[PDB]
């Protein structure tokens, strides 16, 4: 090949060329994302319940769906909340890599034989079955800069003419409103319905009947008579589309002809299905739609998708509406990705300064660096052929990567030049030459280097996924830059190249070239009069090499290790949870404290925030809230204490102060679904029939037991809410039957007035919406309103509640938990500083061991990922060690010679730990890379250096020390060319500030330190290294000469 | 130990070992060799008949009685502001 | 798919205008049209004009007076004048539909109204002109949606020259002038158009790109591909 | 059977449409209401879209729907197909 292109320059052009094309197209092509998808499919069942409490919602609705979810493929396990709201949501989950679709048909299918067993409110509000994640994309929040429309206003807007197309898009797996579309509101007054002797029954029966669509036929209809010659619709009830035609809605005539209308009973108006969700926009009534990702969607086209359906709604909008968007979490990773792409760019810049000062000719410089923008961007190419995604992960691959690629085009270049210093040939045959000694090796290095970094393409679990992203990565262009080296270099070289005098080192040459091209010459001759040096005395630096192994054994012990770095996205969540009970009132009270507190001591750094009262990361309550906030740009908040971390800490402090609520603000983890980590996930089990009361009681005596291990465990604590006051009523079933009241209309009138009823659909502007039923709220706001109510009898006389029932105060649960078709209540907490996760759970293991009879556990979501285990580090790479050196062995047709080059591991690794513990960094995933990076290339160093001295020893007859000091001699300059190009190559990554800052900082560290200490120590010891081996494995004879 | 008859372990395996064992992995169908427990109500023609009484009286009875009610909410949304008190309004539960 | 020069409209219902205005639209947007024969031919509805029907009010009162159920005299109306399916029955071994229904000379002119009665409470019969009062009215026998809107498909092709992007780019043009409210989008033919007719200048430019790339490398030469690349317009003219 | 446009449309159509969500690779949809009592309602689908899943994905949407239509409709069923516009053949049987 090489010399195919030597004689063909335009050719090897055409090939790169074309590599490029590939790679550039695929850029244009590839999904964009910020990780690898390593979560498992969920999907969720969604049910409602209209004005049922907690209990009535799981014995009802929850227990029915969940006995009918069997034989679905990949279900790691299910969880329920049935709450007070009347609100049912079943989260099934499956195993990594299960189809969505598939996992969401069959879930469907179990669904619909529990269907009709439902109750008949329950379906009519529509079950839902989604695919999604459970986090929120973004918030899309809308409001009215005029004022023109209120908070209920905008919500009806945005949900009558917003919401569904949103809906509709692809990739959008879920769509919250921030407040409730308009229903036809019925307010019943009971006093004005005991005054004309009727009920809610009456007024469902009249509604049902007076806002009816009637199917009437047509005149001349088929089949017809014959002569026929009028056809046309008849039109008969049509739906009511106004207050106003409800309102005249004739409930009856009375004795002496009046009439009583459904408004002389009722307050009639538009007003929302429901109205428990309220959200403000720094402060003014808004609404808005909280969207999450479906399944495995890509996040960045998804996002494109709502905003260019969002622009063609815009135009048609209401005069002051205007669209806002307080929380995205998409802007991240366009801007990370591209501040990746800068240091890429930046990369290759270096790299042609450095080429500069060592060839010190234009043409001659370009020749390397043109090598690194055609494998990055066939990199892509191959990313596509294999179905990757462009991620930070596969990003950084391409940025550790530099090092390893610019190397093989360096070490071509540079031999040439070597070869027409020694011996003053030509460019043409100098290249040829050089191709000749050097084209074997390269081949034979990326060889023994897909061993370093294949291996771990096989870690198992959701965290392979990441370390197989750069393995791919990395292995894949570095094959691509010896195919690069060994096509475009050669003939590049061969016509590029500035022809070089024998004996000439441009010493001789003009201002600054001169003056560096002599420091370097007399530099190499003081390096090689060193060496010369230690290959006399060799004992003491065996003993050397020891200590830095041993400290390399030291720091790594002591480096702490985490998994990826939580980023600064510039948003962030603050959760607002008061105790069940509590007021929707005193809920705003805490979220405008909340508001507050970003608006005035954080004003500096929050741009915005969208608070919404109603909901919570448990879903719909009076008594929870969120608030979504935007930070200003990385840019303009500067300093760690301007970041989320400092923000949150800050924020939760003060927060803390907020009397009988739970307020914090927390920063999104990396992943999530991983684990923020030292965390556990437990879940306490009613094992026997043990019932709600004494699950409580298990729940709290292992709450108690686990607060005196505080050594142990710290922050153990219930997830869900904690029983309360509920109002019990009992029907007299005789006293009701002696009155002659039936138990339908009881039932009816007590549910409809105090928990509203969906009875039927209206059309609003064109658009078919709900009519409500439910007393006035005056008349259901206190325990002695209940006597207010009355119901008809049989011989038609009024009968108020209070003659046929009884009622108490009882305790009761707002939020009855099930696992996987059991009660269950959720237990969150960590592990206390200094000891292990796996620590903390084996001691709830033993606490949950003590537990009174019938009672279990169970681990779930990040608790269940890590127990399928991990620790497969010390295998994997055990058997990159032992590949590497068998690699080597059949390089060097050796069982002892690998060693000379194998022990040049540690001395990039003690770099890399020094620098990541003195900077405060982890022991992390781009730690880890970032040492096979740095250990590969060292590794290569080394290589090159035994290869060249055994050729010495082999090919001419060059003794030992001889072969080995012209070798190293030879190989000091390109060591240090791809060295130095590549440390300042990742200068920007170290200084990095701003977005995604802390992953490259993490990269940058780990490698500038594993790079300076490889480098100037592996220069003094593979020399030592390989002098050593060679005599401890010493056949008989050489040494002293060598025949010829 | 002869504390429990095959309808009650019938039962016992339907109520506390099936689902779960339908749910784990691999597992396609499970077939119940015997029947979960309900509540049985075994009429007698006779006292029906000396009562004026039929299964349809019987039937209306019991879904009357063995009921699980929506009731709503004191204190729900909308309230009237300055409402203290939130509360479930609990009716007829299931009989057990 | 298309009938070649041709597009695929559709005017949509954006705020709460309701049927007659988004016609009254349409009307617009069609009369504008035909004033540019010179690019725009055939503009026209897809789908069916509004048409008389009779509209038949029962009053509440008096039926409540008579003792007369809603639902009596809507099953008595929907039944007899529509048709309905009532339920299943066994025809030699196979399932089948039961649908009552009024006899064809019973159901042809507003006169027959009259002649059905309804059961009131205390048993008289009530014939449907004692609770009813009708008129004549227009409605559409036939309403369009398009992504969940209320919507009108318009039909028509370039004229006689002109392209169907021009043709297009007019009708874009014409509906910006419409009233407040009314938007529009492309659909099926046009849909694939706007979408996948940006796409052919760029794989014609791939293909040249990698010929020339090809030929470069054949030849080891940048320029002597040029004189195959001439070659093109030989045969084309020749086609043409 | 027996429906206007505007009923089939304001019972019917409307109430399908608002739950045709959470599908994927949908491009439009479009429908017509007709006052001999029929809507058709057609959603398209990318190029490239498996035809399967994108008709499983309609139909179990729907099925949640059916809840919300009115009575006479649930008894006729509310068919979920491919669409095609080319026969293979068409057979006429006659009687002379
Ligand atoms: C040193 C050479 C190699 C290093 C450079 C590699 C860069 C890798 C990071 C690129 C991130 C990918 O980002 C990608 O950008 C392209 C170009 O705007 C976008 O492409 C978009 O705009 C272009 C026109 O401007 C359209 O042709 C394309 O249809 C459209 O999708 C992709 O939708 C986006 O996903
Ligand atoms: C499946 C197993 C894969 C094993 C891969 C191991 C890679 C080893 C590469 O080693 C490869 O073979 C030999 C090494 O002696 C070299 O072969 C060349 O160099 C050496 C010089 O003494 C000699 O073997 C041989 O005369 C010459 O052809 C190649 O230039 C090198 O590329």
């Amino acid at each position: 090949m090489p010399n195919f292109f030597i004689d063909r320059p335009i050719f090897a052009w055409v090939i790169a060329i074309i590599i490029m094309l590939a790679g550039g197209l695929a850029i244009l092509k590839l999904p964009v994302a910020q990780y690898p998808t390593i979560a498992p499919p969920a999907v969720t069942i969604s049910a409602s319940y209209p004005g049922a409490d907690a209990k009535t919602v799981q014995d009802t609705v929850t227990q029915v769906i969940e006995q009918n979810m069997n034989g679905i493929d990949n279900l790691m396990y299910m969880s329920s909340n049935s709450d007070s709201t009347g609100t049912v949501q079943i989260t099934l989950t499956f195993e990594s890599g299960t189809d969505a679709d598939i996992a969401q048909v069959q879930v469907q299918n179990k669904l619909q034989l529990a269907m009709p067993l439902l109750p008949q409110e329950v379906q009519q509000q529509g079950v839902s079955v989604e695919k999604s994640s459970s986090s929120f994309l973004m918030v899309v929040g809308v409001i009215n800069t005029d004022g023109t429309m209120t908070q209920e206003d905008i919500s009806d807007y945005v949900a009558a003419n917003m919401k569904d197309a949103i809906s509709r898009t692809s990739g959008v797996g879920d769509v919250q409103l921030f407040g409730s579309q308009y229903a036809m509101r019925i307010w019943m007054n009971p006093n004005e319905l005991n005054k004309f002797q009727l009920t809610p029954v009456d007024v469902i029966t009249a509604i049902k009947a007076q806002n009816a669509q009637v199917a009437a036929g047509q005149l001349g209809g088929t089949p017809p008579v014959k002569g026929q010659q009028l056809n046309a619709s008849i039109i008969a009830q049509t739906r009511l589309t106004s207050t106003e035609e409800f309102g005249k809605i004739l409930l009856k005539v009375n004795q002496d002809g009046s009439r009583v209308l459904l408004r002389d009973v009722a307050k009639i108006e538009l007003g929302g299905e429901n109205y428990d969700i309220i959200a403000e926009f720094n402060g003014q009534p808004a609404s808005g739609l909280g969207i999450k990702l479906a399944t495995g969607a890509n996040a960045l086209d998804t996002a494109a998708a709502i905003r260019a359906e969002l622009a063609k709604m815009e135009p048609f909008f209401p005069s002051g509406l205007k669209i806002v968007y307080p929380y995205d979490t998409t802007p991240f990773v366009k801007i990370s990705i591209h501040e990746v792409v800068k240091t890429l760019v930046e990369a290759i810049i270096l790299v042609f300064l450095v080429m500069y000062l060592f060839l010190q000719n234009f043409r001659a410089t370009l020749i390397p660096t043109i090598a690194v923008p055609v494998v990055l961007l066939g990199t892509f190419a191959v990313l596509a052929a294999f179905g990757f995604s462009i991620n930070t992960l596969t990003m950084f691959g391409m940025v550790l990567a530099i090092g390893l690629l610019v190397d093989n085009a360096i070490v071509v270049v540079e031999n040439v030049e070597r070869v027409m210093a020694e011996e003053g040939l030509p460019p043409k045959e100098a290249t040829r030459k050089s191709m000749g000694q050097i084209q074997g090796a390269l081949v034979g290095i990326a060889m023994v280097l897909s061993a370093v970094f294949v291996p771990m393409a096989f870690f198992g679990g959701s965290t392979g996924a990441i370390y197989r992203q750069f393995s791919i990565t990395i292995v894949s262009a570095m094959a691509l830059s010896v195919l690069v080296a060994l096509i475009l270099t050669p003939a590049l070289c061969a016509t590029m190249l500035k022809p070089i005098a024998k004996g000439d080192h441009g010493e001789g040459k003009k201002g600054f070239f001169g003056w560096f091209n002599r420091m370097f010459e007399k530099s190499t001759h003081h390096y090689t009069d060193s060496v010369g040096g230690i290959l006399r005395s060799t004992g003491r630096y065996l003993v050397l090499y020891l200590i830095i192994v041993v400290g390399m054994a030291y720091l790594f012990v002591r480096l702490p290790s985490s998994f990826l770095p939580d980023e600064d996205q510039g948003v962030f969540m603050t959760m607002v949870q008061l105790p069940a009970g509590a007021t929707q009132e005193r809920t705003q009270k805490v979220l405008n404290e909340v508001t507050h507190y970003y608006l005035t001591k954080e004003k500096n750094n929050v741009e915005s925030v969208f608070a919404v009262n109603g909901f919570g990361f448990a879903g719909r309550g009076q008594n929870t809230g969120i608030a979504f906030v935007s930070l200003k740009d990385w840019a303009d908040r500067p300093g760690e204490e301007n970041k989320v971390e400092a923000i949150t800490m800050r924020a939760t402090r003060a927060f803390s102060q907020i009397k009988d609520a739970m307020v914090f603000a927390f920063n999104l983890p990396a992943i999530v679904e991983l684990g923020t980590a030292t965390g556990f996930d437990f879940e306490l089990i009613d094992q026997a029939g043990l019932g709600h009361e004494k699950l409580t009681q298990a729940r709290n005596q292992l709450l108690a037991e686990a607060a005196k291990h505080p050594d142990m465990l710290t922050s153990v604590r219930p997830n869900g809410l904690e029983d309360t006051p509920q109002f019990k009523i009992d029907i007299d079933q005789e006293k009701a039957q002696a009155l002659g009241v039936s138990i339908n209309d009881i039932n009816t009138t007590l549910g409809a007035a105090w928990g509203g009823s969906y009875v039927n659909d209206f059309i609003d502007r064109g658009r078919v919406k709900k009519v409500y039923v439910m007393s006035e709220a005056k008349y259901r706001m206190l325990p002695d309103d209940i006597g207010d109510w009355y119901v008809r009898a049989a011989d038609g006389q009024m009968v108020p509640f209070s003659a046929f029932s009884s009622s108490r105060w009882e305790y009761g649960s707002p939020r009855l938990e099930r696992y996987n078709g059991l009660p269950s209540m959720e237990i969150l907490g960590q592990a206390a500083p200094g000891k292990s996760t796996g620590e903390a759970m084996e001691l709830m293991e033993q606490l949950a061991s003590k537990l009174p009879t019938g009672v279990g556990y169970d681990w779930t979501g990040m608790s269940y990922q890590e127990r399928l285990s991990g620790n497969q580090a010390p295998s994997l790479y055990a058997i990159s060690l032992i590949v590497v050196f068998l690699c080597l062995a059949a390089l060097y047709e050796s069982w002892s010679i690998p060693f000379s080059v194998m022990l040049v591991v540690p001395l990039g690794v003690i770099g890399a730990l020094l620098a990541a513990t003195f900077r405060g960094l982890t022991n992390d995933v781009y730690f880890q890379v970032g040492l096979l990076t740095t250990i590969g290339l060292s590794a290569k160093n080394a290589i090159l250096i035994v290869e060249f001295a055994k050729d010495l020893m082999d090919k001419e007859g060059k003794g030992l020390i001889e072969a080995t000091l012209d070798a190293v001699r030879m190989r000091l300059r390109p060591i240090l060319m791809t060295s130095l190009a590549f440390i300042l190559g990742v200068m920007p990554l170290v200084i990095s500030t701003g977005a995604g800052s802390g992953a490259q900082n993490a990269v940058g560290t780990g490698v500038m330190g594993g790079m300076v200490t490889a480098t100037v120590l592996a220069i003094f010891f593979v020399p030592v290294f390989f002098v050593v081996v060679r005599r401890r494995f010493s056949r008989k004879n050489e040494d002293i000469e060598h025949s010829h």
